[PDB]
């Protein structure tokens, strides 16, 4: 009965990802970053995620991950901004960077 298994949206409980899907980008699954508006994010990288809605077309502007374009990822249920989907890069071509404090971690369904 593991308690550290599944990540859900902190606001509504939508299933989003899994600890098993953590991805060590540049040797670390955690990346502490800031946006042009100065907001600091503790971003956890995941190979896969579900339950999101990706908004708009990709952009390379200000990307925290060299060679990747990003799209905003909202919770598909409640619209909470959960992070970004990254695409267009290499090894891997795509991944998710999700905001750790916006997810709740718990046991598997
Ligand atoms: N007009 C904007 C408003 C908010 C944000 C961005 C542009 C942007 O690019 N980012 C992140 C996404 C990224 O990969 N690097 C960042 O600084 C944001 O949070
Ligand atoms: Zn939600």
């Amino acid at each position: 009965a593991p308690g550290a298994s599944i990540f859900r949206c902190r606001q509504c409980g939508q299933t989003i990802s899994r600890r098993d899907w953590l991805l060590p980008m540049g040797g670390d699954h955690e990346h502490v970053v800031f946006n042009p508006a100065g907001m600091i994010f503790r971003v956890w990288c995941f190979s896969l995620a579900q339950g999101l809605r990706l908004i708009g077309a990709p952009s390379g502007e200000f990307s925290w991950f060299k060679g990747y374009d990003w799209t905003i990822a909202l919770c598909g249920q409640c619209g909470s901004h959960l992070g970004w989907h990254y695409e267009g890069g290499s090894q891997p071509q795509t991944f998710f960077g999700l905001i750790k404090d916006r997810l709740a971690e718990g046991p598997a369904d």
